[PDB]
């Protein structure tokens, strides 16, 4: 898949396990459509969320539910999700891993971006 | 005001100067209606956003306006906006300080919530 | 102060109070020498560390003690210190601001450098 | 290895590839001894440090040596390195990765402690 997302819990110094993660794409009404989604795995990992094929360029958001996440941990975060907008361009490299380090006041989302 | 952003450069060690902020407040309807905007001052903090009396309770969004801030450096980046989406004064009117760290290929946001 | 620190807690979205911070100049034999203390204030700042006379040319190293800070809020943390570690004043005096985010598996560090 | 190191360029959006890392383990006299060291591969990530029969319990500080991994790339940063002092410890998980996000002037480190 050339999206891939991976995120990080900074309070346990664990992958964050099923987390949810929904991917949209930017339609001509400017208006976000489903794209792919899923949840993290075991490694926090999100793979074969889409192909080579499907994936072009255009504008996409990554959603990442972390109030779920930290609610199911019994802690009361500040944001509904962690949000992510970025355009893919053909021109760079091919695969994009979004990384995300979270805690409940503070997060980071970074791309990595590699072929 | 109830509300601030301050914006900091993280490649340079400076505050990000002149940088637009969008504030949007989700509607009955789950759409975001505007609420307020403004640019970043000298210091990276952009002050007089909203007053306790307009910030109600809600779902809202702060759009930092960022990828426009890199590429004015000559920097393209990954990333189209910084997106926080937050509930607020759920449990009370509150003062909220959001503070975004600007990188081309990442964001930190964080948080501090007080009286 | 030409060096001020800043500490914030990334899971409570609060200023970090009463956290200890030694700062140390390298001497002329490769030990590190202390320079200043103090503990954070309500806002998490430490202010008066140094002044400008006695903040010269050197290579610093700010040792946030931050262990003992999770410890206090019955949080096991992985790292004993946060460290910071930079040359000062190499291209003439300056102002450095430190902001320190904690959280119990991580620490990130944020200098802002004026004039 | 029961300890691992991974670095991430936030300004390219890449793996941080050839940054020189060094661990040291902290000896009865308070000294650090050298203990591993390498380099970072194509994959921004440092295998083989150490076996579980050497790495015991104790304090361990990485050094992640940042500055020269940026003036290499032509940009100045803040810091020389990147500081991660921890205690090992046998009852929680097996396995610490050091994952560290580099920006010039703003910079996280994490432990994700897994099995």
């Amino acid at each position: 898949s050339p999206l891939m997302v991976k995120v990080l819990d900074a309070v346990r110094g664990s992958p964050a396990i099923n987390v949810a993660v929904h991917v949209f794409r930017k339609a001509a009404d400017d208006t976000w459509e489903p794209f792919a989604s899923g949840k993290t795995s075991e490694s926090g990992e999100l793979h074969g969320l889409t192909t080579e094929e499907e994936f072009v360029e255009g504008i996409y958001k990554v959603e990442i539910d972390t109030k779920s996440y930290w609610k199911a941990l019994g802690i009361s975060p500040f944001s509904e999700h962690a949000e992510v907008v970025f355009t893919a361009n053909d021109s760079g490299p091919r695969r994009y891993t979004i990384a995300a380090l979270l805690s409940p006041y503070s997060y980071s989302t970074t791309a990595v971006v590699t072929n």
